[PDB]
């Protein structure tokens, strides 16, 4: 939570006030090492698990280089900006660039590399002694942070390669250059008693590097002696939109298992705020996921042909792809395992829940919750062989990763960066859950993660039962009171016993009932302007998933879409002013209509041009080029009818209109749009459902 907005600050400058520190042109080099853990790891810890994912990311530090197209901007200052903004987008804490000199190119480094992108990732917060999970995490920060450096270095390496320039990533596990030296030269750190010290990162950090012949404007080293200006009043208050100087210390007062956002102040309820009738919920084949439908031909030729490609049109997304795909085989086991003895005392489920949450926040989740994995949350059958899926684990641990407010401010929602937002949050989530599930397995509890590339559960109902969101108008997206609908979830299921969270009520039903903004702004009118309906046993505002799927897969003026998330009033900057509007919305019902109307009069959702840090590049046949058909640049739309609720006819595809369990990708089942439209018109009202259920319980 900042005090001042960053709405006028370009993304390449990052969340810290690096531009206010004292700098000089050059410094004298000297021996230096990276920060290490204070304490050593206890015997059984997370160490083995973060090391496995670090080895995996090591494989993608190099790779093939695409041919050079003609759309890469020449100016090294503009390349520098974009690459620093890319690194902040992946959650580097600090970024700089320096020139590579002959002492660096003389080792195993490719001799055509002239430049280095240098980035730091801050150590995560550790639990205190005696807190749940302390022994899992204590002493693993170098390795946990290295794994994240490797991930970032691989993704960015891969981006530059796909732009057509050779590039290689480096980190402590695998480096051909002196990392520490470069961090000094690029102006991230200074040396104290042979150890790097970085302004603002008081917990310690580790480094990643990308070397490349892609020429870039270089930064200047920090002044080597004395105070740099990190406590000047402008910096302490963060007037330009940066982190206040006391934010770290205020956050450290909260125990790590509570997260950064105060989810403890939200009202909990036993039953969710919308009707869920478990006995009437049928399980759905994986083959009914509408992307799988698209893949198999159910939605027509165009959609079939675009399905592999639609989210991989931008080079940055293609940098992520190999990590995403190769995490899949590590997702874990469905079989029961024997407890192992490792992991300290596991007999208290309340403490286990705290430990798992802490672990999630240590690895970088924004929200962690836990619910029972009910059988109706698992798909009925897989889509490749058509075999039944068993409800094999008892618990679902559900994490939210924020898609990134600032990037989205700059975007249309359906332009060239949309899919990269999705993919970054899927990638990061899969990494976190992979590690966490792996840790459960090392303790002898079966655990398996469920990513965008391979999932056997439907995230939504778990997000709901874990109390991380309420049902919203957008439809197939649940909304959180602090980051709104701006998230991707990741889930791992496991048998580790844990107390469960409970659903939340923060007044969203009433708020969404007076708002239509997401619906108004959807490019294909997929989002309902009317009332909630019953759908496969539960109450929901059902969007038209056919129309949405066709637009996201097929539209040629960007890479997919998430405009609905962008335009929602609950999607807000992490500032005091933002948080206060969220609190008003929750605590003061009379204010909601006013907030809804003012969100428009203030032009929230307008594209903010300062935040547009990315290049409009479309990869066609292995080469990046300017967008063939152009680029979506949408603005706010005017109001629709008072009568649009009554006139819009959407289709819905509950189980009866889906491919049945057992169907694979080899079969085709053309979508029955007629039937889906008539099914929507026949859907039961929630009110009638409530009364029908009451009439049985007499
Ligand atoms: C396929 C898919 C889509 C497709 C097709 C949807 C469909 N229904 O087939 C389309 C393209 C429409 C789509 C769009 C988007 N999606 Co999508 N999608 C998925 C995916 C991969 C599978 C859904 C599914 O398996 N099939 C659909 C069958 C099962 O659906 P159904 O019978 O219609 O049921 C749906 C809902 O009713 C709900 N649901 C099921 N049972 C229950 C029970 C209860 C009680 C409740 C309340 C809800 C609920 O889950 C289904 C979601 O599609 C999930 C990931 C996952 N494994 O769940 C992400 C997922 C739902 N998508 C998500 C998002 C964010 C998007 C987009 C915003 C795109 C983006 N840029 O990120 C848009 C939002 C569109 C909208 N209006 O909501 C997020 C939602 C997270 C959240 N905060 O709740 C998910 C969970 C991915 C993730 N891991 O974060 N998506
Ligand atoms: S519902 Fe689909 S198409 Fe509509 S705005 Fe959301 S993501 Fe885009
Ligand atoms: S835009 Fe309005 S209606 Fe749509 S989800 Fe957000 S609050 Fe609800
Ligand atoms: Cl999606
Ligand atoms: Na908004």
């Amino acid at each position: 939570m900042r005090l001042y907005s960053n709405r006028d600050r370009p993304n390449h400058l990052g969340p810290l006030a690096l531009e206010r520190l004292a700098r000089v042109d050059d410094v004298v080099a000297q021996p230096a090492r990276q920060p290490e853990d204070g304490f050593a790891a206890s015997e059984d810890s997370l160490l083995g698990d973060v090391e496995e994912y670090a080895r995996l990311f090591t494989r993608f530090l190099d790779g093939p280089v695409a041919p050079l197209g003609d759309a890469i901007p020449d100016d090294p200052a503009r390349r520098a900006e974009n690459l620093k903004a890319s690194a902040y987008f992946l959650d580097a804490s600090m970024v700089g660039i320096c020139r590579l000199d002959p002492d660096d190119r003389a080792g195993d480094c490719d001799p055509s590399h002239t430049h280095a992108l240098v980035f730091a990732v801050q150590f995560g917060r550790e639990p205190e002694a005696g807190e749940a999970g302390a022994e899992w995490i204590r002493g693993t920060n170098a390795a946990r942070t290295d794994m994240r450096c490797a991930e970032i270095a691989a993704i960015l390496s891969g981006y530059v390669r796909w732009m057509g320039f050779p590039a290689r990533g480096h980190f402590s596990g695998d480096a051909q250059v002196d990392l520490a030296r470069l961090a000094v030269r690029a102006g991230l750190a200074r040396v104290v008693d042979g150890v790097l010290v970085a302004p603002f990162l008081r917990r310690g950090f580790r480094l990643g590097v990308v070397t490349t012949g892609y020429a870039l404007a270089a930064d200047r080293p920090l002044a080597p002696e004395g105070d740099l200006g990190e406590t000047a009043p402008e910096v302490m208050l963060g007037i330009d939109g940066t982190r206040p100087g006391w934010e770290d210390a205020e956050e450290e007062k909260r125990p790590l298992h509570m997260g950064r956002y105060p989810m403890e102040t939200i009202r909990r309820v036993d039953e969710p705020t919308t009707l869920v009738v478990r006995q009437e919920i049928q399980r759905v084949a994986k083959r009914g996921d509408f992307f799988k439908r698209a893949e198999a031909g159910d939605l027509g030729e165009k959609a079939k042909q675009e399905k592999k490609r639609f989210p991989m049109k931008h080079p940055l997304a293609l940098g992520m792809q190999p990590l995403i795909q190769n995490m899949v085989p590590l997702q874990g086991t469905r079989e029961k395992l024997a407890p192992t003895g490792k992991g300290g005392d596991l007999s208290d489920p309340g403490r286990n829940a705290e430990a798992i949450k802490a672990l999630g926040y240590y690895l970088g989740a924004d929200f962690v919750g836990i619910c029972r994995a009910e059988p109706w949350m698992y798909y009925a059958s897989d889509e490749v062989e058509g075999k039944p899926i068993e409800a094999y684990h008892d618990y679902a641990v559900v994490m939210l990763i924020d898609q990134g407010y600032e990037t989205m401010e700059g975007a249309s929602g359906d332009d060239w960066i949309s899919a990269s937002q999705s993919m970054r949050a899927y990638m990061r989530g899969a990494e976190i859950a992979g590690v966490m599930a792996a840790h459960c397995r090392r303790m002898g509890y079966s655990a398996r993660s469920h990513s965008n590339a391979h999932s056997e559960v439907i995230h939504n109902p778990a997000i709901l039962m874990a109390g991380l969101g309420e049902v919203s108008r957008i439809g197939d997206t649940l909304l959180n009171p602090f980051i709104g609908p701006r998230s991707k979830s990741i889930v791992f299921t496991t048998d580790l016993p844990m107390s469960v969270d409970r659903p939340i009520d923060f007044g969203l039903q009433d708020f969404c009932n007076q708002c239509r903004k997401c619906a108004r702004e959807c490019p294909c009118n997929a989002i309902s302007f009317g009332d909630k309906v019953m759908f496969n046993g539960y109450e929901i505002w059902k969007a038209d998933v056919e129309k949405c799927t066709k637009y996201r897969v097929t539209q040629m003026k960007g890479s997919a879409c998430g405009r609905c998330m962008k335009m929602c009033p609950w999607n807000r900057e992490d500032t005091v002013e933002g948080r206060r509007l969220a609190e008003l919305s929750i605590k003061v019902p009379e204010a909601r209509a006013a907030i809804i109307a003012m969100d428009d009069a203030l032009q929230n959702g307008k594209r903010n041009l300062i935040k547009r840090w990315w290049f409009d590049l479309e990869v066609i046949d292995g080469v990046a080029g300017a967008p063939r058909m152009g680029t979506n640049e949408r603005d706010l739309s005017p109001d629709r009818g008072d009568k649009i609720g009554a006139n819009q006819k959407l289709a819905m595809y509950p189980p009866r209109l889906q491919p049945p369990p057992g169907t694979t990708l080899d079969a085709v089942l053309p979508v029955d749009r007629s039937g889906g439209l008539a099914e929507y018109a026949a859907a039961e009202t929630p009110a009638a459902a409530r009364a029908r259920l009451k009439s049985s319980a007499g």
